[PDB]
Formats: structure tokens, C-alpha cells, sequence
């Protein structure tokens, strides 16, 4: 049941909407569904990371020391984050904190580097 749910969800995300269905299937098989509550750190700035996150429920706040924290933006269902530590250096460039009950579909580096990393929408992500 979860497998089909994951594939339908991934398809609905514009970044992933055009992937071959077998690649979507592989992603659905390797991802880990992870749950957070309000105020829980998902990512800390300056940590070293190896995971990519797709939000399937809730919202998160992104902040950065750029010594007090500054608010960058809020991300929500269908948005994703954590790609910068998978591009070149592995350092996290911002904090990501749950703003309510959150579900993320988590993709590790082993799968990301084959199935997602070649996507321009991810590799050339502007901000
Ligand atoms: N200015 C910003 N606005 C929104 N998201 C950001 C910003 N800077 C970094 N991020 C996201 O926060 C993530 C923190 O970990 P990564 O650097 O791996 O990937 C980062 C991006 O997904």
C-alpha cells in the first residue's frame, strides 16, 4: 500500500513528475518515511550530511546563521531540501526545523547520486 502511495506522491511533485516509472518505483522502495514534531530539528547548519528530504506532510522552517539565527523561508508539502550537502562538499548550509507534525521521505546518498543527482532542477537549484 505504501509503495503505491509513494509513487503517486512523487509523480505529483514537478521535480520528479517526468522520471521513468521504474525509477519512481526504486525511489519508493529505498526511501525511509520519517516523522517529526513542532520544534524538532531535522537538519542543523554546519553538520555533515548524506540524506535528501521530500516533505509529504507538514511544514518546516529554514534558518541560517549568515550570531543570532535568521529566517530564510518555510517549506511545505511537495517541497524538498537537503540537496546541497549532496552536491560537492557535504556540509549543511542551513537549519531545517519542523513547524508542526512533519513527514519526510528520506533518500540516502547511495540512491540520490544515481536516481536524483543528475536532475537539473535539483543540480541547478537557484534559491
Ligand atoms: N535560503 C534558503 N532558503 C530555503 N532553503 C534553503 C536555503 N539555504 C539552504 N536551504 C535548504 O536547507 C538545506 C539544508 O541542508 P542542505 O544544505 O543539504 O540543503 C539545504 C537546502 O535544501
Amino acid at each position: 500500500i505504501k509503495h503505491t502511495e509513494y509513487m503517486e506522491f512523487l509523480k505529483s511533485v514537478p521535480t520528479f513528475q517526468s522520471l521513468p516509472e521504474e525509477i519512481l518505483s526504486k525511489l519508493a522502495d529505498v526511501l525511509e518515511e520519517t516523522h517529526y514534531e513542532n520544534g524538532e530539528y531535522i537538519i542543523r547548519q554546519g553538520a555533515r550530511g548524506d540524506t535528501f528530504f521530500i516533505i509529504s506532510k507538514g511544514t518546516v522552517n529554514v534558518t541560517r546563521e549568515d550570531e543570532d539565527p535568521v529566517f530564510l523561508r518555510t517549506l511545505g508539502k511537495g517541497d524538498w531540501f537537503g540537496e546541497k550537502a549532496l552536491q560537492g562538499e557535504d556540509v549543511r548550509t542551513a537549519n531545517v526545523i519542523a513547524a508542526e507534525a512533519v513527514t519526510c521521505l528520506v533518500i540516502d546518498r547511495d540512491s540520490f547520486k544515481h536516481l536524483i543527482g543528475g536532475l537539473d532542477d535539483v543540480s541547478n537549484k537557484a534559491y
